[PDB]
């Protein structure tokens, strides 16, 4: 099937700029949009892969993007997502992530995957560092630069044969999910990545997370199970997740528990 995605340049003199170098800014085609522009012949390149990805992607759970702009540097504008990364939200503010916003996270992560792999995409790096937070109650999928490298989050078969699948990052998205339930704590944590082939080899995993009913992480072996095959599905997580996010607190025990944003602007 062709692909009839366009391909927005914009103009230098429509931004008026946050990482190192990626940066905020205003992007004034009466109309105001938050965005975030980022700007050898091997980085050119690669860039524009990345552009090209997310000017084929369109879903309330994946970063829009609104256009490049061809300056000596090729600049990439997406939308601005004015609460982060979901890695570093949820280090921010563990004492007062509920479990309601855990679950409907993993409902929304879980549908910007689905409709990945509907478009016959696969994303290679699904991590808590690559979900950006546009309100606490709704985040999306970023970072396509490996869409079409971090050991801790990829499965056996990426890390043995370079085998990259929608079921491979089913298993990124297991570890992910562990990220965001252990309020982003860093996978096997002081293990080597040389030594994440061995371990999952013997049969270790991720261990249960403190707030984890046997439910949740119940889910999360599956998701790392040596079967690809036997993984789940991610419309069959969207369906599991979203049935515990109706009792949230049945599956997670914590305690205590002219301006136009650019999903307007069409
Ligand atoms: C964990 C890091 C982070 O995300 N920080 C951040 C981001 C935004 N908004 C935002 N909107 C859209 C795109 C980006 C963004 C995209 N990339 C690259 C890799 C694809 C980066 C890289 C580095 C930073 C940001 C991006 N960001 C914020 O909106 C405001 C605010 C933050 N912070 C929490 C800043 C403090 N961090 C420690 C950097």
């Amino acid at each position: 099937a062709p692909n009839q995605a366009l391909l927005r340049i914009l103009k230098e003199t429509e931004f008026k700029k946050l990482g190192s170098t990626v940066y905020k800014g205003l992007w004034i085609p009466k109309v105001k949009i938050p965005v975030a522009i980022k700007e050898s012949p091997k980085a050119n390149k690669e860039i524009l892969d990345e552009a090209y990805v997310m000017a084929s992607v369109d879903n309330p759970h994946v970063c829009r993007l609104l256009g490049i702009c061809l300056t000596s540097t090729v600049q990439l504008i997406t939308q601005l997502m004015p609460f982060g990364c979901l890695l570093d939200y949820v280090r921010e503010h563990k004492d007062n992530i509920g479990s309601q916003y855990l679950l409907n996270w993993c409902v929304q992560i879980a549908k910007g995957m689905n409709y990945l792999e509907d478009r016959r995409l696969v994303h290679r790096d699904l991590a808590a560092r690559n979900v950006l937070v546009k309100t606490p109650q709704h985040v999306k999928i970023t970072d396509f630069g490996l869409a079409k490298v971090p050991i801790k989050w990829m499965a056996l078969e990426s890390i043995l044969h370079r085998i990259y699948t929608h079921q491979s990052d089913v298993w990124s998205y297991g570890v992910t999910v562990w990220e965001l339930m252990t309020f982003g704590s860093k996978p096997y944590d002081g293990i080597p990545a040389s030594e994440i082939s061995s371990i999952l080899e013997k049969g270790e995993r991720l261990p249960q997370p403190p707030i984890c009913t046997i439910d949740v992480y119940m889910i999360m072996v599956k998701c790392w199970m040596i079967d690809a095959d036997s993984r789940p599905k991610f419309r069959e997580l969207i369906i599991e997740f979203s049935k515990m996010a109706r009792d949230p607190q049945r599956y997670l025990v914590i305690q205590g528990d002219d301006v136009v944003d650019a999903d307007e602007y069409l």
